[PDB]
């Protein structure tokens, strides 16, 4: 169970968008969070990965606004670690969120 | 096992992290925010985790996150006082 949100987590950290995508055809909670209330996407902003933030953005349709332990949202690590291609992408995606 | 530590490290499992310790396993691995399992036992308080933690295994307190933060910045952050005096005393101390 929680084995795989950080196999979820680390694959989103290493910029692999391929393994991401296998875990989410198989019906994977693709907005689980971990033991710091960080989700996968949380960790692509931070590391400023854009194609991993594309795919969970237009396949996985994830929650934006998904607050970890100190309250923040993926775009406030890709703001403080000036990922702005991240940045572009979260606040256009932030404002048409349903 | 690289976040089996964090999670037992989150839910206070001291049985499992004494478990992992006798494995030989590195109890200061960090995971994809460079977290360690100080940073999530102080983050939450468990008292009996950071002693187990910085007694016995004797991790470096002193190890940042992806934001820079000490394990200590977190258990003052949330209200962890116990925590705090134990780190605080630890890092003093770290040779």
């Amino acid at each position: 169970s929680m084995k795989t949100v950080v196999n979820l987590l680390f694959a989103a950290y290493s910029g692999d968008v391929s393994a991401l995508r296998r875990f989410a055809l198989s019906a994977m909670d693709m907005e689980q969070k971990d033991y710091d209330s960080r989700t996968a996407l949380h960790v692509a902003a931070a590391e400023g990965h854009i194609e991993v933030v594309k795919f969970l953005i237009e396949a996985c349709k994830v929650n934006p606004f998904a607050k970890d332990r100190w309250g923040n949202i993926p775009l406030d690590d890709a703001v403080q670690f000036n990922h702005l291609e991240v940045v572009k992408l979260l606040q256009d995606y932030q404002d048409s969120y349903t």
